[PDB]
Parts: C-alpha cells; structure tokens; sequence
C-alpha cells in the first residue's frame, strides 16, 4: 500500500508540478522553475525517476511545450520570436532528443519547405506544430515583427502537410 502511494505520489506530483508551469527568457524561467522544482529540489532525491521524469515530465514538457507550440501559435513566432523559440526549445535542448521545436521553426517560418518541413523535417515533437508554424504562425509570423508572409505555401502545406 506504501508502493501504491509513492507510485500515486510521484503521479499527482507530476501531473501537479506539470501543469503548474505548463503556462525565450520565460521559458528559460520554466527552466529555472525546472531548476527549482527539478533540478535542485527533485534532483537531490531523484537522479532516478525524475529522470525518468526528463521523459516523464520533462520530456513531457517537450511533449506538453511541443503541443503547447503545436495547438495554433498565433503570433509568438517571428524572426526573433521564434528565434526566441530557439531560446526555448532549442534551449532545451541543451542537455537527449529534445531539439524538435525550434527545429525548421525558427526563423519566421513562412515558406513552402518552411510549412511543408515544418511537418516532415521539424521531428522529435508531434507533427501538429507545422499549422502552429506557418498557417496561424506566418499570418502570424507575418502579423509579427519581423514578417515573413502570409502565403498558401506557408499556410496550405501547413494546414495539408501537418493536417
């Protein structure tokens, strides 16, 4: 019964600490609140399951930051926001197979290849981040500072690529 309740506490302190900072420099604040939270507070106990939890909430967090930068992106991409996005996830990627969202994204993603390998060439994340890349991210992108263009290359192949 002890074991029933460690393994329901590491999941409600999971899911808990999860979704707690599941809402750049921001994001690189998440990763210090993945320093406080994890990296210094849970990484004395667990060097085990929390990393674990580098997939099982961390990676979960490249897996809840991927769909986070996966639903529709409206206007947090540009050629500085999402080169901020490489200050997010290609930050986190700095520990390891978490290179995937700033990956064919980052630089005001608005072109064929942009939206179309937006979907095939920007891997390792879920393939819903193409429509969050060039079709709500490059009228978007396009509505940002740093504009890259509102172009059915951009949209059609990420809404038709990804979708």
């Amino acid at each position: 019964y002890l074991a029933e309740s460690r393994k329901l506490a590491e999941t409600k302190l999971i899911e808990l600490i999860d979704s707690k900072i599941s809402d750049d420099i921001s994001i690189i604040d998440l990763a210090q609140f993945l320093e406080m939270m994890f990296a210094s507070t849970l990484q004395n106990l667990p060097y085990s399951v929390q990393t674990l939890l580098i997939f099982r909430e961390f990676d979960s967090l490249t897996r809840q930051f991927m769909g986070l930068l996966l639903h529709d992106t409206p206007s947090t991409i540009t050629h500085e926001s999402i080169m901020n996005f490489e200050v997010d996830v290609n930050y986190l990627e700095s520990i390891m197979e978490l290179k995937q969202c700033i990956e064919l994204l980052k630089t005001q993603g608005k072109d064929y290849n942009e939206p179309e390998i937006r979907l095939r060439k920007y891997s390792r994340i879920r393939q819903e981040d193409a429509a969050l890349l060039l079709s709500k991210i490059q009228h978007f992108v396009s509505s940002v500072e740093g504009a890259n263009g509102d172009d059915t290359s951009v949209m059609d192949s990420s809404s038709i690529f990804n979708s």
